[PDB]
């Protein structure tokens, strides 16, 4: 069959939870961002799971919407605080809540984000500040204040940050994004060393573009992802059978870094006949 | 600070996949019939795989490929190869097909490794983890992925490599070389066999449980504060080749319990430094 | 000869001027943090060779001696104007005043920092915030004010990061310094795709230890770095001899990362005896 | 334009930077020292006083090479016959090269094979050739030398020149990527390893330099993947060679060194397609 048909049949998505029935009961989850897409995503298959979720963003309104949504189809209770990851106030009440009404946290999911697709020299300082402080800072805030917290109980968690697979290499048009997220990145392997004594651990998942154009024809895989896809990756990073991963920054891209980055990769278009051409 | 490692850290062993749903599945391993590809391969074929396991070692191989196979229920093939020669592999690829398939699921396991100065190797030894890692992982991979293409059909790929094969090492260098070779190849070939419905990913991992005070000295480099255990990466194994995972491709995922963070880390080694020590280096 | 001699007879700084004399003769460089240490080193270099350099930072009274200091030495003028690059206001007539005093940059160095050596857990917000404000908005504003400059006036420039080895890698005890010099290193490549239409690129250097004993143990090459040195890198980058390097990141750290990052590389203190020992049991 | 801007702005210089003799009485040892990159540094290397050894399969190509080299500076280009990919050539190449010049100060691991191919195409051998020459044949070369310089109590500059392909893999050179790949590795370990001795080593990473393509639009194309806006010169290759061979460079140890125009950064980045769009088609973009 053709590319299209190969890529269809192999990289089929199964969009079912994976890890056990009732697995993650007794535990609980943190998701920053937990309203909308990918966080959503994350939740709904966590508290599916028999997690107690607690998710937290700054429009109270979907956010309630959601956690009622998801709570009705799990039986499991969400609940949602209102929060500004980059205003350390409202992170130390919101963790202040979130121990109250849940307790201390085992999971951790940092997917609140912001972003602009713009030139760079089109960005106003404002505009640049503001992506840095979503995403950097306010990942930091929420792990300082959680993670100051844990150590006073003596007790641990699974800490998972979402970011991008352009984290690492770098992209025009979304420049303050990348650098606030490639700091993330270095904040979780940084202290995936440090706080091992404390029994955190840090992993990061660098997603491409998830199904919530033709970039497909730069995805290996040949479709975008699922959110439910990334939410079995996620799941199974925060759960006790990855335990032992720590310091850990998985692709879940369908290739596309590996393809883009490639420099002869631009002959992948070069037809069977061509390539009898060439060799001579 | 051990007993919170030992709460927070603990080893979870048992099969995390959905009970037989690997079955229908076929799957390959070199080296199956020792340490981490025996684990694996016990782990796949417990969830309904039927397994196929190739190295040099015949009596080793049939034992361990009886021994899963009444475990499980299911059959493990024993298959004679030494992956770095092609005539070998080519055989070996087409007995797999006949007497299991073609592979759904191909894990390049079989590694070979000397620790020692670099300046004590003969050429013929660099030469030899050379031919066992990098050449041979290539072979198996290009004949079986030459057969699927005719065939039409695709796989998961799966190449074990280490923690140094991304940041080099004194001592172990060849092995380093080839397994970094190894990497460059599985993400050439993510980009290269997409459209023939291959993916291809990497684990790296740490060191695992397979006078006893190296042993100790190694866990003060590892924030986990424990080795791996072999079931913990077939769980991760089995994942990274399941269809849960049939958007993941070209990724490289540390097993490693922190250890390549800690030790990467340029002041990691501050974590020496007592409490009593900070109150004073904080009021200079 | 032993490991310490043999280090230091292979590995010998060379501590003078590189380039050709006068090389950057008609060049203006702008450097942040260009008062003191590093940013000292580079300067003093870059005017030497005949740079017009304009350097930066919050401290008038050492940026106003140094710059003087350097004046005298070489002969060429450095300017110094007072700037607190985490405030864009004050970056946008540092700026301004740059290419009012001396023109638009050809060579800009982003250099200034800020690092707290503590336990993450002893960390304030703020404390935190300041680190990430100095070192990734600080660069971001200072970068993006010049950028639009530079298109506006349709000139290029040679930008260069100072980050650390630490950038890449993470390190416990420097957390907030480690992710805003990563954000440093992601915008610099970012920018070295997206602006290159406009005549601009961007590298990094990533420096390991420069002028204890414990390091020096961790140090292939067996000694710290030397400013000098450091600056002889810096000055090759932002010259026309690299004019095709971009996006480049270049390791300044005598082997240190490579040492450390290696998990066998703990044994390197094995003795000979141990090794005939060791081969023997495999 | 942007043309106009990129010729400006990125301008080579083709002249040698490092001082006049600032090599004289250093020994260089570059394999694949007859042809394109390795000719380009070992005309160099020569013209600023290193005593220079080459050396490849075909004595031919190295002896005039060699010569040629000879007559402009002024200055000795011994060639050797060798097959990197065979241990004892390797063992007699280094037992000349100390021989005829002396401990080298400096050595180049330039000699390469490479295929451009799907890889269903390639036979086990012509991947275990490009294994052979590119890894092994570097590793034969280093170890040998290693040893000497060991014995000798002597310590030298190692390069090896990669590519920008070898630490992000790609399709269609594989068998390169990968060995290329294992270089990489090796380098870093070696810097570690061998630091006590003496020895330091670093890496290049060429992104296209100029010297399949018969009317000259596999080029241009080329070039529209590259922010510098054109190709690179040996002659700057061979300048950040000789920088990273040179006592200017004698804390640098272990590093890894894109020369590449900023191609690896432009084809890597997820979002660098979006070059193609105007300021109009950006002026609705952001109305939205
Ligand atoms: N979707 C993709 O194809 C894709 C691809 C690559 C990476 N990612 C990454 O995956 C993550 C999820 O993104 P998404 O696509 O699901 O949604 P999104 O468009 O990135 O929305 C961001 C989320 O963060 C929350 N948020 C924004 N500012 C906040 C703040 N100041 N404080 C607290 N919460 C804040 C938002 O909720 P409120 O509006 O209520 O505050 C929203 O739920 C992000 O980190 C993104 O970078 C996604
Ligand atoms: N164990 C650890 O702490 C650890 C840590 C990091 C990475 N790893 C990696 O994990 C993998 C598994 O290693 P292990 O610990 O299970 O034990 P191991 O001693 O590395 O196992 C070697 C396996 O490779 C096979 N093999 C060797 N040469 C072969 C050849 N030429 N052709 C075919 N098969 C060959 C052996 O079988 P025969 O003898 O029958 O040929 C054996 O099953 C390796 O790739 C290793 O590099 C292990
Ligand atoms: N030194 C080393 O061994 C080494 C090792 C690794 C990395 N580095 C890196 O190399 C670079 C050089 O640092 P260094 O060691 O010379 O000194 P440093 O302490 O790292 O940098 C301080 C410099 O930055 C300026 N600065 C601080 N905050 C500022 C702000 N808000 N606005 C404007 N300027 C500000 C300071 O001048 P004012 O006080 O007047 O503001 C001073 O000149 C740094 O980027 C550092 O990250 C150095
Ligand atoms: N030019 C570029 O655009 C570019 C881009 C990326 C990377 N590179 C890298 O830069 C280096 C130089 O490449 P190049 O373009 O000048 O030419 P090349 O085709 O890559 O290299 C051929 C050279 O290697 C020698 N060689 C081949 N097999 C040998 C063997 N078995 N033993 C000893 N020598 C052998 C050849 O000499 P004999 O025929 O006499 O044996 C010739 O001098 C290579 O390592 C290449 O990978 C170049």
């Amino acid at each position: 069959m053709n590319t299209e048909a190969l890529q269809s049949k192999f990289f089929s998505p199964l969009q079912k939870a994976m890890l056990p029935p009732n697995s993650f009961q007794g535990k609980v989850a943190f998701i920053t961002g937990g309203g909308t897409g990918l966080g959503k995503g994350m939740t709904t298959l966590l508290s599916s799971l028999g997690a107690q979720c607690v998710i937290a963003s700054r429009k109270m309104d979907v956010l309630k919407a959601t956690a009622e949504q998801i709570s009705s189809q799990t039986g499991n209770k969400v609940h949602a605080i209102q929060c500004d990851v980059r205003d350390p106030d409202m992170v130390q009440n919101t963790v202040s809540e979130l121990i109250k009404v849940a307790g201390h946290p085992n999971i951790v999911i940092n997917n609140a984000a912001g972003n602009f697709i713009s030139p760079t020299e089109r960005l106003s300082p404002n505009a640049w500040k503001t992506i840095t402080d979503i995403v950097l800072n306010g990942t930091a805030f929420v792990t300082l204040e959680i993670g100051k917290q844990l150590i006073k109980a003596q007790k641990g968690a699974a800490f998972l940050s979402i970011t991008t697979i352009y984290a690492e290499t770098g992209s025009g048009f979304v420049v303050p994004s990348a650098s606030a997220k490639a700091g993330v990145e270095a904040m979780s392997k940084s202290l995936a060393a440090e706080w091992g004594k404390y029994g955190m651990r840090f992993n990061v998942i660098q997603p491409g573009p998830i199904k919530t154009k033709e970039m497909i024809g730069r995805i290996p895989c040949g479709r975008l992802g699922t959110v439910e896809e990334l939410a079995n990756l996620a799941a199974f990073l925060c759960s006790d059978y990855a335990s032992w991963i720590n310091g850990a920054v998985i692709k879940f891209d369908g290739g596309e870094e590996v393809l883009i980055s490639g420099e002869f990769n631009d002959l992948r278009k070069v037809t069977k006949e061509q390539w009898d051409t060439i060799e001579e």
